[PDB]
């Protein structure tokens, strides 16, 4: 009632879907560029005292995709938006999010927080954020939704015995017993890389294994893990992971993996080379995310 | 002694021409990006209490080269700079500096000067911004240079008489009269458009060597309608001085076609292979002064 949507060009296909469960139209606006390349935005609609969501995750191309959505921002701002509330389902620079051993590096997505906060954004809708600390980078409330109960779903169908959980690295540890806790509390097993050479932690034999991560971005671990997995005796190995940056190498990796399907959400779309790659598969949140909007709307 | 310079991947070419003269070697810094795309930026010095200059036009491609800038900024700030000078020749966005008629846009130029600032950037230096009053969109001080000098010497080895100089639009007039009146006060026309879009001239061009002068070519619309209306008014000549060379698009085919006889642009943002391969473009540079600049700022 008071509600409505826009989208930049970072994920067309998802936002036409929360249109879709929301039941509202996506919003007239230009999002595009100058001919020289300059992001070009224009609202088309009268916002005056709505409660506005800006559909956009800051995927590749992250800059492209980030100056969209805070020029979005500003616009309707100037515009006297009532709310304007960033939905980013996947958050760009979530993993430059400290300077490990004090490096003389930037903290990015500290720098991305406070550019949302200085365009007026009253509020961050997020799926998996990469760490929940990032929460705290900012003033304004930070909804960070688990995409578990789907992954779950897809795992349930699956109709699988003898399941157990990877964590395929020490920091997934938190997201990986996610999962086996709601799957009759299965086994979990770590995956620990030295020097070089992979371990598990954990005995994989005969066992349906499931890889859970957050990101699969180049699959160069997602891979090896899969493969030393086998190498110990996996009856099979699959991936649950929820943003698929997929970028360089990943779809070849994968494709030549002993993965037998790689299946992410609707988070960041897919490339033509991924969608035509029979080891992945998108399971959607779109459903998800309109029940949080619709939480959140006033 | 106390000075720096790091520099982007927007004008390396540039970078190392004011590295040059002002005789410090650029400081040594990873940017480029992560195998996503994402920013990646480390310093390798010590820039601790260091005055720092980063070098990093906002040229295309705009975000970026602007991301590049802003988080430079970020890993010097948290490691202690002493100051952090932004050396943005060509100001990307400046276009965007206002809501004409209280339209529903953006105003992207003060989005970028907020952005600086909150970054810790102490100082902007820039040349020929697109409006002055940007200036005014910052806290910090803005230093905006000039290119006047540089354009006037190489227009005056030209050794050219009946000099009229000719802005392309009515925006124009403030920045082409400030080259004729240094320019031995030469006469001064005005091309004003109406969309009847129909050309219009205000002035008497006939028999005169125009030189058109502008701050960004970008399409080149504005400069080929410009030189196209001056010859069919009589023009003897039309060549064109212009600093920032964005040359989007059709640009560079544009110009090849036109009757100008000379395109001069300066090098604040580094030409594509096709410009580079055009006859009519020529490239004066301002790496000089910019460390001049540079060096008068230097604490
Ligand atoms: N887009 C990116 N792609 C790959 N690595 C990144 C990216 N952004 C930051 N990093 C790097 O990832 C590291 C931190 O990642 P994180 O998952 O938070 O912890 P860990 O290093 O334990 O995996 C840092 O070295 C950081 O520079
Ligand atoms: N990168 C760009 N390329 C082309 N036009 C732009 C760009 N950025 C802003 N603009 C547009 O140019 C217009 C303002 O330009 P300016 O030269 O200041 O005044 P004028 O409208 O008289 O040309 C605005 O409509 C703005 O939307
Ligand atoms: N003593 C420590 N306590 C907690 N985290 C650490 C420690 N040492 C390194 N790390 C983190 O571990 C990662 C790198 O591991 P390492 O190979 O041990 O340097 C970085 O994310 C560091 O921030
Ligand atoms: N899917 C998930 N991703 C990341 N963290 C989680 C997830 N599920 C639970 N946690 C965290 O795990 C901790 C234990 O909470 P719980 O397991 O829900 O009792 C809390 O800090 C949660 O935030
Ligand atoms: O091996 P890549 O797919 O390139 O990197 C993916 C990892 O990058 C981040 O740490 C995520 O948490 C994943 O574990
Ligand atoms: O005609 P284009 O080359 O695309 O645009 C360049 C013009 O755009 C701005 O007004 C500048 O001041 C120039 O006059």
């Amino acid at each position: 009632s008071t509600m409505m949507i826009f989208t930049g060009n970072a994920n067309p296909e998802l936002a036409l879907k929360i249109s879709s469960h929301l039941q509202i139209p996506i919003g007239k606006a230009t999002v595009g560029t100058f001919s020289d390349g300059e992001t070009m935005v224009e609202i088309l609609e009268n916002v005056r005292g709505k409660d506005v969501f800006v559909l956009q995750s800051t995927c590749a191309p992250a800059n492209n995709n980030l100056m969209e959505l805070l020029i979005m921002a500003d616009a309707l701002r100037r515009s006297s938006a009532g709310r304007i509330t960033a939905v980013v389902p996947y958050f760009g620079y979530a993993r430059q999010d400290r300077r490990v051993r004090s490096a003389r590096v930037p903290i990015t997505a500290k720098v991305v927080a406070d550019m949302m906060a200085s365009v007026g954004i009253c509020r961050v809708l997020t799926v998996d954020l990469h760490a929940d600390q990032i929460q705290g980078f900012f003033y304004m409330p930070v909804d960070n939704v688990y995409s578990t109960p789907v992954l779950l779903e897809d795992i349930t169908k699956q109709k699988l015995n003898n399941i157990m959980i990877v964590s395929p690295d020490v920091g997934g540890v938190v997201r990986a017993r996610a999962v086996a806790k709601r799957l009759n509390d299965a086994e979990l097993s770590i995956i620990d890389k030295r020097r070089e050479v992979m371990h598990i932690i954990g005995e994989p034999a005969n066992k349906n294994c499931i890889i859970v991560d957050d990101i699969v971005d180049t699959a160069g671990t997602l891979c090896t893990a899969a493969h030393e997995l086998k190498k110990n005796g996996a009856k099979s190995v699959r991936a649950y992971i929820t943003h698929p940056v997929l970028s360089g190498p990943a779809v070849n990796n994968i494709k030549h993996s002993g993965l037998d399907e790689v299946v992410v959400t609707d988070t960041i779309p897919l490339s033509a080379e991924a969608q035509n790659c029979e080891k992945i598969r998108v399971v959607s949140l779109a459903d998800m995310l309109a029940q949080a909007i619709k939480r959140v709307n006033v």
